Order: structure tokens, then sequence, then C-alpha cells
């Protein structure tokens, strides 16, 4: 067939990065709505604020929306699952959405 | 204020899709040289062959080399592995690349 889905050892925290439109503030522990394949929309958690993307500025989609202005998790609480994620090998993303219910 | 590393509710087994240049052949459990950032080359392990890909079939980047002829793991083992790595929620391609050491050596 044609597309081979492969994987790679990839880096601890694998993610998805965003342009934060202008004006648009948001810190470790928000969740944000986002833009994701050519159709769209879902929610995510936002991980790390950095000047530096693995791609150009331009081809970046942008982030639609900050549903959260203050952390839904706790300093300790997000410090604990980013380690779970680490230590047991577990990817961020799961552990962070399995992990907010129980936490609401 | 730019960019952020964000985190996503992402499916089982979050893969990477290569393309397969006309005439190259390979199967489940076998690894494949491919191309990695704007240069150089790493070493994987094709968990699935489909006729589809999430992105534009032309915007993959393309398979260098095929290093198996045939699944470096056992029919069984591979069952096993990708079910313990969804079962317990690990990476798929961290389970297989540190369990190759072990069940070769």
């Amino acid at each position: 067939m044609p597309v081979a889905h492969v994987a790679l050892p990839v880096p601890l925290p694998r993610t998805f990065d965003y342009l934060l439109p202008e004006g648009m503030t948001v810190k470790a522990g928000c969740r944000v709505r986002v833009p994701f394949g050519k159709q769209q929309e879902r929610i995510g958690i936002v991980v790390s604020v950095s000047d530096a993307s693995e791609l150009p500025l331009n081809e970046l989609k942008a982030v639609v929306e900050v549903l959260d202005s203050e952390p839904v998790f706790t300093h300790s609480v997000w410090r604990l699952l980013l380690w779970a994620a680490d230590y047991y090998h577990h990817p961020i993303g799961d552990v962070l959405f399995h992990a907010l219910p129980i936490l609401l």
C-alpha cells in the first residue's frame, strides 16, 4: 500500500504546537480550543509556552479560544502528573485528560 | 506569545506516516530507515500499512530503506507487545524499541 505509519523513539512530551493570536494570553495547565485536521475542532491542554517551535512560525495553525483564565490543575497536581507521565512512560495527553475528570 | 507546546487526547498508537516509494514493500513488525527533522536519519518499526494518512499523501516524506525482509518480532510477541502497549498505556514506539534488545539478546 502507500502510507506506512511508523513509530520512532520520540522525545518525552510529544505535543502539538499552535500560535497564540495577538493579545491572547495563556499559561501552563489551561485548556484551549484548537484547529486540528482539515475540518476540525477539539479541546486541549497547554503544557508549556515557548518562543520556539520545531516548525516555521507561519505555517502553524492558531489557537481559537482559551477556556480557562487559571490552571484547572493545582501547581502540585500538575508537577505530579507531568512526573507520572515521564516516570511510568505514559503519553502526557493521556494522563492529563484521563486525569482531568477524576480531578473535577 | 507566539507558540506553545500542547498536549492532546491522542488516539491509541501515535505513529509517524511515511510514503512508500514505487516498488518498495514492507510488512508489520519490520524496521525501516526514515527521514526525520529538516535533515537527518533514524530507525523505526512499521506498525501498520494502510491506504490513507491524516495528511496529504504528497506532503509525507518517503521511506528510505527497509532493514528487514521479515518481522524481527514473532507473530505472538508482536500481538503481546501491541497489546501491552495499549492495555497499560505505553507509547507503542517505546515498548517496541525497548523490548527489542531483550527479546533478541
